């Protein structure tokens, strides 16, 4: 006996259905043993990376990550890859969980505008990644060549309110984090393993806002869990919840209640969670600066009655959040494009500075502007900021400390500098300053901004 | 149900008891839920990360890690957060174990002289990070904002002999590892992940030597470990030892005989110890060049009866632990303050140097600087030394190779070189070594190994 | 009770039998406890980490990982340390396993040309990493100073086909991936975890092509798995097949049917693989920069009948594995001795770049060179090449887009830089191509490419 042995094939072929994320083909939902087949194109594209910042992704089916696939232990698959002819590279697929040398990497070779196939068993029931094989294999995974598979124990998995499909990745651009444009991969940067973006789902924002995954109070929500590298191992964890259980691919051991762990390059995991109380729930890489500044959370929002014998507090805000608190940050998107355009006014900027002045700025100064007498100044009707308004940029790049005086009040605190923001994010977060509360007016431009960062 | 339903709290409310690393507070002791009060205050200030490097810390109860607070499953907790009017920053807190959105980070906001507060059901039982809340929370989280809380099994844990507290964080300071003075956050290497320091219990030594752990030949211990990060997993080992258990956070599965086990981003672990011969017993992250270069090592040392049947051998010293099998190296702190006050004695750099010698140096030349003939070339009395010891710098900064003649004696070995040295400590290990062993005497001075580091 | 308490040492000391990797000692085969003799010398060495590029690594038995020593739990190990008298380090040794203070270190000093002894029960079932611990500890396994320890349980391991010993580490050189020549050692490196190679059994290339490990269909394979670091924590995976059982050094837990797997630094694990079809599996380091690009793969290669049932693909070639799906590539190992001689062919450097040439270049120009006609131009008989035949030097450095006409045919495509490859490299492999397909001839030199990529 091999494991999985269940019978030759019965019935008609089954055409897989395949699901984008975050979503999930429905559970197979049968007794024996199918040919199932499956067709799966490989599509090169331009998306949006971050707002403004656009990047030529690989994709299993049009997304990052790519088409889930989803079949039962002992099914015998019958797999189609199709290059699509806009394709520049050619690609194939290694699947975790097939039983075969590179998991059918040689025999799905196929170069743009072509297709191939192989066929395997499905012997081994988990949760598994895919992902392309073609090499420079690195460069094939970084530009967004993952997906997961998944094969069911015979029976099926147990039921569940709702299913969902996030995969984590490491993304290496030639420009910094937020820095606008088409950015091509970074080859020196992902030899280094020092990722330029870390993201669920090929972009930032992706499972914030208005993008969140959904259930209510007493549901089950299953989520698929992958990490498709290319180089980073997730610290996966869970703010404000806990994992009812966690197994790894198609292991035996199924750990349960915890709420952080360690997902391998390559890896995946099916974990459960039971809503308790209402409200966002973030899934992050706990290696805090991935999660925090380079794009790697993602929120299930419950709806439902609070339990105020459970959990008082709040609702996750700005403080936490930063600027993902939002539904979206499409303002950011605008301003971009106007810019490009070379059609950027100041309304357009004040929109997009009022979304990055979120978490960012209010933080300290507070959404109004008011300050905290005393403590932090005001940006509100600021006779500080008005009496030299091109001095805002140095203290946002530099930072500011020593005894000031603001609106008739002593102040001796530090502010720290902020240079990791972009030319742009700084003259829109100042233009939307001076145009707010009552400031003096005027706008901030990237090119300002660009010259006092030059200045020693 | 929901978990940890136990009833609604009965007696008197409890102030609970707040501990500072390397202590735990006591066992709660009691057979019905209650409500528990908490008050952490926040307090910014700066301690010695290092002997002589100086850095500005933010602390939830004046340390790092923070106050461990210690509650039992089923009880509700009035969490009550105070920052002191000295804080130049807003701060708040996430618990991991909270049911809830942000871990209590929306209703635990509290600026400088504010006190906040918000109630919660502790439903899950286990060890569990807690960590500072507030944009940019990497930065409050790498000046040391994290501590752990441990909510018990209703039945509480196993009794054992001693209970330690052990937390593992990763800083990053503008300067390089043992670079003397007030060392500003840095947040290029963080973004990066490249930590100078990498510390149990916030500092360099806080857990070696005089500030060891203590048991005895055949008692148990417990080890509540947190890895407070922001970005680094550690491989948690112990050096001559094995875990009896490791328990992580509130997880059903254990494991038991390991001696190597990995620490997420913001996980923790309970781990057990049984002592069986007595010496010293190293805690280390095992990614080597965290514990033997940047500071990621505490020490278990244990008092009884030898047991030659299991091991002969001696105690640790100097050649695996260099500098800190000693006591402490106070000379280091002393000398960097008279530098700084412009009082500088040869003999305050002679101890200093001593102290630094240790292993770096006496692993290859020996404690009393006579090496060994034909192989290691002596430091005492040397010929070599005092016919130029000046190019003694070159020596340390660059390493020698090559055939050599020292106090009538042929050498064709190799030094390496020891660049990552900074200027005080090669000047004060000269300094150590002209005024030892019959040498000429004199001094080397910071200022003469800067002259040297920057010729080509 | 301690642990591993059955008897005093019974009959005569047993002198223990030490093999080199990838092979495994036998299995002790006994009901009692014995005194085990373990004599050991260290030796420091030049030896190949890749073709053409020398290191000087410091090896327990003259092999890294060092020699594998198998004892049986209950087992008194009088251990001998020998260091060869033309090393110019001490060394000593810290075995995980052993329960005393620095795991042998102190007892087991020992300056070249001498020899040290300790004693240790061992007390604790289980596999095990070794090394050295000797200031600077890091230095000591970054230059090879690592190995595995078996101490079985009382009645043995259960009985497999093959056992087999695989060790990964982190190298760190002063030159760049493939510069040849004799790399020293780098700090800086090392200290940042930026390693240029990671690699199984101490160099590239030691398990693929005809040192590939080997078993057949229905047999099964025990892997002695270790992770010597000294800084990476590998994400351990087998492609195209899943490991039947995974168990950490003495754990009583047992993962069971696992592709991937995250072995610490300084951990080790016993897998268990039963072969199913026929065809090279590739063991990886899934930081997929670490097995594709600095050289972390390692090959069991299964022969046997195929099973169209359960795999009908091929097996896998240079579009996965890339230059290492041939036997070797000493072509490049002679080019380069060769060239350091003065005596460099031009069949010298066609014969390297035809090595070179699989999978790097092969992928979308094919092995023949013709391409693929409007989407991958031919480097057979080409035109454009013949044209200008110095441009293919930028091409290869810097990349090339746009429309282009190649043996009168269309091309608007995209050939990625390959700025990675060094001098040589580049030379070799346009030198393979002007001498292949009836292609102009000529050679280009290192000294070219260097003018080439040196122009702005
Ligand atoms: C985000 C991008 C912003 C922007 C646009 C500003 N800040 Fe701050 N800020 C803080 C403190 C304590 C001070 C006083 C410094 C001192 O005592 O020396 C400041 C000062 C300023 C100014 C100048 C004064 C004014 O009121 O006009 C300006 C223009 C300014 N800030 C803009 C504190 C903080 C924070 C605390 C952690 C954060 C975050 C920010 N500031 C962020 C921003
Ligand atoms: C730590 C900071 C020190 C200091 C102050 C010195 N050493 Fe070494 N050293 C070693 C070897 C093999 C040599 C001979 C080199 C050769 O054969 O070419 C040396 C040489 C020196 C000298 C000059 C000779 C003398 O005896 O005066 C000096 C001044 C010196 N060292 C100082 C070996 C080692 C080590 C081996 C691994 C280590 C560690 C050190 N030395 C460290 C130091
Ligand atoms: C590996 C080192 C090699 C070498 C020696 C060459 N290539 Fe490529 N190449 C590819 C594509 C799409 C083009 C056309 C570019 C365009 O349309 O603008 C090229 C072009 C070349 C040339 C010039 C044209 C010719 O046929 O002579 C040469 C000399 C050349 N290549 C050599 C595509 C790829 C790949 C696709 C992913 C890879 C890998 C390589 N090339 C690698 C190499
Ligand atoms: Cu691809
Ligand atoms: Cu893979
Ligand atoms: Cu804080
Ligand atoms: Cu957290
Ligand atoms: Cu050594
Ligand atoms: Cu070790």
């Amino acid at each position: 006996k091999l494991p999985g042995d269940f019978g030759p094939p019965r019935g008609e072929p089954i055409h897989a259905v395949l699901t984008s994320p975050p979503l999930v083909p429905p559970p197979v939902n049968r007794t024996y043993p199918a040919k199932v087949i499956v067709e799966l194109e490989v599509v090169e594209k331009e998306m949006q990376i971050s707002e403004g910042v656009s990047y030529t992704f690989w994709t299993f089916g049009g997304t990052v990550p790519g088409s889930f696939i989803r079949v039962r232990q002992g099914d015998t698959v019958e797999f189609h890859l199709k290059n699509h002819p806009s394709s520049k590279m050619p690609h194939n697929i290694d699947l975790h969980g097939v039983t075969g040398p590179g998991g059918g990497a040689a025999s799905s070779f196929t170069a743009p505008g072509h297709e191939s196939q192989f066929t395997f068993k499905a012997l081994n029931e988990g949760i598994y990644v895919y992902h392309c094989a073609t090499a420079p294999v690195g460069m094939h995974i970084a530009n967004g060549m993952y997906g997961l598979i998944l094969v069911e124990p015979p029976e099926g998995l147990p039921k569940v309110d709702h299913e969902y499909y996030v995969m984590q990745g490491d993304f290496y651009t030639a420009g910094k984090y937020r820095e606008k444009g088409l950015q091509p991969f970074d080859m020196e940067k992902a030899i280094d393993e020092r990722p330029s973006y870390v993201l669920f789902n090929g972009a930032e924002g992706a499972l914030t806002g208005d993008k969140a995954l959904h259930a209510k109070v007493g549901e089950t929500v299953r989520i698929f869990v992958g990490n498709g590298g290319p180089n980073l191992v997730s610290s996966f964890h869970v703010i404000g919840a806990i994992f009812d259980q966690v197994r790894y691919e198609g292991g035996t051991n199924v750990q349960k209640n915890v709420q952080t762990t360690l997902i391998p390059a390559g890896g995946a995991a099916v974990v459960k969670f039971t809503a308790r109380v209402p409200g966002s729930y973030v899934l992050v890489d706990h290696s805090i600066f991935r999660a925090f500044n380079k794009g790697a959370m993602a929120i299930l929002k419950i709806d439902g009655a609070e339990n105020k014998l459970v959990y008082s507090g709040k609702e996750l805000d700005s403080v936490y959040l930063g600027d993902r608190a939002a539904p979206n940050m499409s303002a950011v998107t605008k301003a971009t494009q106007a810019s490009v355009s070379g059609t950027l006014t100041v309304q357009d900027q004040v929109q997009a500075g009022r979304a990055l002045f979120a978490g960012t700025c209010s933080v300290c100064h507070q959404g109004n502007g008011a300050g905290l007498p005393g403590v932090f100044p005001p940006l509100a009707k600021s006779d500080f900021l008005a009496a030299d308004p091109k001095r805002a940029m140095n203290i946002v790049l530099h930072g500011l400390n020593g005894k000031i005086k603001v609106n008739g009040q002593e102040y001796d605190s530090v502010m720290p500098p902020m240079t990791q923001l972009n030319d742009d994010e700084v003259a829109n977060i100042l233009t939307y300053v001076l145009n707010s509360w009552d400031n003096p007016g005027g706008r901030v431009s990237a090119e300002d901004v660009k010259k006092v960062r030059a200045q020693p």
